[PDB]
């Protein structure tokens, strides 16, 4: 529907398996906008898996989701459209900010971050998420790296995909496999490969420790891969010695228990995205 010509290129937003995504200026109904177009070595396999991604981008519409604001009319070069996340991606966004020190002393811009601020962050995702399940949509790949920050602390999910060199260590290789982001998987995913919503909601429970720490480690960070994978046999066996997460040094034990609520071994007693989101929003601003 959208014609590319009215499309000035800016500046690279970066490259996946199959597209590369610009900066673009447009000047008709200067807005910013992000877009996504084939890579130079673009192959017939990449030319389908893109449009596969539009079809997939088409379902999708909410305020915490990535959305489809347009695509290219069939004569053009294939493209997607988006909104511009003028802040980049949450992982690199909270890297960069510590948390206040004494409540509303700083200033708009400073590199400081309330708790209330990380709940809404945080609750933003929820939201996210819980909308996704209303649409039986399973993400797979839910972590801080994987969502994007706009104006106002404005958060949207997004699904990067696993060739950004930034986060190669949150991936588990072999040849021949799919590629696991196991730090953030639940039990039954890691030894069993089936993913849930269920099991998205545990990868929540991560992404919301890791929003607690500022991202400033990894999950499980002084563990090596093999050591992961093991942790969910532990689970599975239910003989008391699996591990979890510690509570970061930003969140108090009432939302911790909640976290340890979403890596609960049985998948039906984590908590819904529902009840997360309420609890951000809401309980969390308890004393
Ligand atoms: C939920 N599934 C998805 O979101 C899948 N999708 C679809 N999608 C997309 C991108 C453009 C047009 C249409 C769709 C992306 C968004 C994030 N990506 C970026 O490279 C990126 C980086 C910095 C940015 N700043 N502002 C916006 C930015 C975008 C990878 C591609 C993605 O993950």
């Amino acid at each position: 529907d959208f014609p590319r010509s009215r499309l000035r290129f800016k500046e690279k937003l970066g490259e996946g398996q199959f597209g590369e995504v610009h900066l673009c200026e447009v000047d008709s109904p200067p807005l910013l906008v992000a877009v996504k177009i084939l890579r130079p070595d673009a192959t017939k396999n990449a030319r389908n898996d893109f449009l596969k991604e539009v079809k997939i981008m088409s379902r999708l519409k909410d305020p915490n989701i990535i959305r489809l604001l347009g695509v290219c009319v069939q004569d053009d070069p294939l493209c997607m459209i988006t909104d511009y996340m003028e802040n980049g991606d949450l992982n690199q966004f909270l890297s960069a900010h510590q948390l206040e020190d004494k409540a509303a002393e700083g200033a708009p811009g400073d590199p400081t971050i309330s708790y209330p601020m990380l709940l809404h962050v945080a609750a933003q995702i929820a939201s996210g998420m819980r909308y996704l399940a209303t649409l039986n949509f399973v993400h797979r790949d839910l972590a801080t790296r994987n969502c994007l920050v706009g104006e106002n602390f404005t958060i949207k999910i997004a699904d990067f995909g696993m060739s950004r060199n930034l986060y190669a260590g949150d991936y588990y290789r072999v040849q021949g496999r799919a590629v696991l982001p196991i730090r953030w998987m639940a039990w039954e995913c890691i030894l069993m490969g089936k993913f849930t919503t269920a099991s998205d909601v545990w990868a929540f429970g991560v992404t919301l420790w890791e929003v607690l720490m500022l991202c400033r480690a990894q999950p499980f960070g002084q563990l090596t891969d093999e050591q992961v994978i093991e942790n969910a046999g532990e689970f599975f066996r239910d003989q008391g010695r699996q591990v979890y997460l510690s509570r970061p040094p930003a969140c108090p034990q009432g939302l911790y228990e909640l976290m340890l609520r979403c890596w609960s071994r049985e998948s039906e007693q984590r908590p819904p995205f529902s009840q997360l989101h309420r609890f951000l929003a809401e309980d969390a601003l308890n004393t």
